[PDB]
């Protein structure tokens, strides 16, 4: 079974973010993070059969800005901001495994250290 | 300069996809592959200042599956069928470089390799 | 041999020093940004294009802000609470040789330097008498 | 009192070009070398509130075209021969001295020897 | 990384004329000569896909006239010191790197040295 | 001393080179094409022309074929699968020397000299970088 726990932000070993499984649905799997649900990290995914020769995943991520909020004394647990990931991978009928895995890599070399997108993504600016 | 050549598919040194810089019109940067362009991997990334608050990153990515096609005794190099992947990447101006770093780990380790989402993906399968 | 590179913007010697980074080529501007976030980062751009027939016009903005912390809603967020903007355009006739360039460069550097009339007066919060 | 004259293209003491008063009509500071007015280099300085939070510089250089030079003839078109510098510095009415000299300070470093945007100007070329 | 400087008049060692990258904005890059704008060997080139089957190459030089030229000195008209080159080159997305080396190939041959067009050029001629 | 000859076209060192004659001069446009089928034939094309009062243009075509056999109606037949084309245009002032066009020729030739940036582009299926 794929619905589980995971890490999802890996800080190694101590201060990792882990999301369990909290919802499956309408056919779309849910992941939330421990604590308050107000500060939590939030993983959606869903597969669907887009057209007659197409399957379509939907992948969603929050992730939230940890703040305290004051209204008249009191104090609540709260998020600052949050930033919205959306992901739709469209794959042919026609896709073997070893082609599913290809793509796969492919989306994993995308935001590898080091490359263009996830080091413009980490310092706030575009590409230069 | 992060306008450079990279390596979309690492296959260990031998069979390696790499794209190279090959226009930036519009403020589009785009990125081809070697040889034919029918059968070429194609990587596009743009960013733009969507709302007040906002920037939004756009990153494509298009795989083939090399082919020939015969018609009436012509061969031509063609592509069978394509995959295609959308991105969208909305991070709020009040992030700092560490906030970004943070998400392009978050976006590392979605797509790591064990991990749902990749695994359901390569195995051409949904979340069971 | 590439000429876009980091460059000091505000040099306090050696501590504290704003630098700027190469962040931007699109649409034919390039731009330099501190490693802030951009709500509260020091933004540099430059771009030259043919303006007539016999004329290539330099356009030059920097943002200097003044960094802050407001509160909206309840949450703090880093802000600036105003920015001071410089707008340079420099016209170059098609027919000036490096020599003129180095020139024109020379004489930019000698308008602002330390003790002349006009750095003196904008650090002063004065004109020119 | 600052409207005196200075070194406005320093040569290492030799070949100095020095601009003088010449004009103070309206407010307005003026610089001038000593050459005719179609050859000298000029320098004008004026301070005004633009907006209710805003104050503006406006300061204007102009710089003439030495290579292949005749000295007190007459050089047509005018717009060959001259080179404009329009510089604008808006300044909030909440900066103090420290604020105005950090500014002062973000203005030299900008335009400081080995810097991108000097050596561009310096060689013909734009940014690369 | 092919955006370097290179000998564009080759003199045998002495007397070449050298052009270095002077601009990259939109994605054009541009190569200049140590001269004034008006008297610089210029080239620019860029490459897009013009249709659905083919790339088009645009390639432009711009080649000053040196026969009683000022260096540094202002001539006018600029349409008669001046000559202009303007090459767009057409392939269709089929063509591999072979086939790519055959047309760099033919357009190398048909500006040799003895050959028709080029012979034609120099003597200020046509065919015949 | 006519200079409308052949000449070799793409140099592949002895054999394999692709030659192209001269084959026509209708209407003021000098055509060489190689040994071929016209629709599996290496074109060239060359007319120079007065455009202006002060100004004399070239216009040079090249057009290299792929060749393939295509079965039309069950029939085999010598076709083209696709052509690549190339359009240069040079515009040269009146008051150009011999010199001069010496000039433009080698700054022709040295653009697309092998190792130099535009060919290395061009045969690598990318742009400048």
């Amino acid at each position: 079974s794929n619905f589980t726990q995971f890490v999802l932000v890996d800080n190694g070993g101590t201060g990792d973010v882990t999301v369990a499984p909290s919802n499956f649905a309408n056919g779309v799997a849910e992941w939330i993070s421990s604590n308050s649900r107000s500060q939590a990290y939030k993983v959606t995914c869903s597969v669907r059969q887009s057209s007659a020769q197409n399957r379509k995943y939907t992948i969603k991520v929050e992730v939230p800005k940890v703040a305290t909020q004051t209204v008249g004394g009191v104090e609540l647990p709260v998020a600052a901001w949050r930033s919205y990931l959306n992901m739709e991978l469209t794959i042919p009928i026609f896709a073997t495994n070893s082609d599913c895995e290809l793509i796969v890599k492919a989306m994993q070399g995308l935001l590898k250290d080091g490359n263009p997108i996830p080091s413009a993504i980490a310092a706030n600016s575009g590409i230069y």
